């Protein structure tokens, strides 16, 4: 079945958020949650994992929380070994590591948050990464085409997006420190006969709130990386 295409809930203005664009933009600039065959070593509440995952490229989190929308989630990812993709956020973020009164001076821990991205990694694996297109609508016309590519089988829709988003960020401009030269944006999802979209605009006023933002993720939604296909339609700022 398919989500009726925007205009119940129409669309996030970006004219109208008068806060900085740059917190959305780092959402989907060129730092993100990437890990391989990693199994979650800890749990705060009932509905997340914990995993160490540390930032080899600038050593900003060495530990990172993944929340789920429920229990039956974080119950089926529990000490297995899984692949972990998304797009992570910090002033909000918080949890405790329950590692029973800990040793080994355990201090300076760095700790990052984000929702879903996880896929199970056995049976997961292709050998040759495949190419999924993107074809992007400028005002109703399609001026602009591209590829993302995964290695997984079934991906979710969070890596996909992540994905479309960062090229459009360095190629389009898609966010700014405090602008964008779109009015509205929303990316669509076609599995088959099946399809569903996310606005890709902050909601209006002075403030954005990233942990409420990346909370659509935590439904862990996945797609098979053969039948998808994705859409983005723009409109252009007056």
């Amino acid at each position: 079945e398919s989500q009726p295409d925007p205009k119940p809930d129409e669309l996030h203005k970006s004219s109208k958020f008068t806060g900085l664009m740059e917190n959305m933009k780092v959402l989907y600039d060129d730092n993100h949650v990437s890990a391989i065959n990693v199994k979650s070593i800890d749990q705060f509440l009932y509905f997340d994992l914990i995993y160490s995952i540390k930032d080899t490229k600038l050593g900003n989190y060495d530990n990172v929380r993944v929340e789920f929308k429920n229990k039956d989630l974080a119950d089926k990812y529990k000490d297995k070994y899984v692949d972990v993709f998304g797009a992570n956020y910090y002033y909000q973020c918080y949890f405790s590591k329950k590692t029973n009164d800990i040793n080994s001076h355990q201090t300076d821990k760095r700790k990052t948050c984000m929702y879903g991205g996880v896929t199970e990694h056995n049976g997961n694996q292709l050998d040759k990464y495949r190419s999924i297109t993107v074809r992007v609508f400028e005002d109703g016309k399609n001026l602009l085409s591209f590829d993302v590519q995964t290695n997984k089988k079934k991906v979710t829709a969070q890596e996909l997006d992540y994905l479309t988003r960062h090229y459009l960020v360095k190629n389009k401009k898609l966010y700014e420190f405090n602008n964008s030269p779109y009015e509205t944006g929303y990316i669509k999802f076609i599995e088959n006969e099946n399809s569903f979209w996310y606005d890709m605009m902050p909601a209006p006023g002075d403030k954005f709130d990233q942990s409420k933002y990346l909370m659509m993720y935590n439904d862990n939604k996945m797609v098979d990386s053969k039948d998808v296909k994705i859409e983005v339609y723009l409109t252009t700022k007056k």
